[PDB]
């Protein structure tokens, strides 16, 4: 779209199911308060090495009921 930047903390990562759970700060761009959400990852998501408990900066777009990561790095 409509790429949306957020920050948060990694709560869980699963490269098998292709999900990363992030506790993120509010996102006024889409009227989300503080929440823990599953973000979808693809072979195309630009990744740095991130671990559970890491503080992260990330970009994502929305399409379907999926929130799809375009990249993610450690903050
Ligand atoms: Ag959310």
């Amino acid at each position: 779209p409509q790429v949306i930047s957020a920050t948060g903390v990694v709560k869980g990562i699963d490269l098998e199911s292709k999900k990363i759970t992030i506790h993120h700060d509010p996102i006024a761009a889409v009227n989300w308060p503080e929440m823990t959400m599953r973000f979808t990852i693809t072979p195309q998501t630009k990744m740095s090495e991130i671990k559970t408990g890491d503080k992260v900066a990330f970009n994502f777009v929305q399409q379907g009921n999926l929130s799809l990561l375009q990249d993610i790095k450690v903050s």
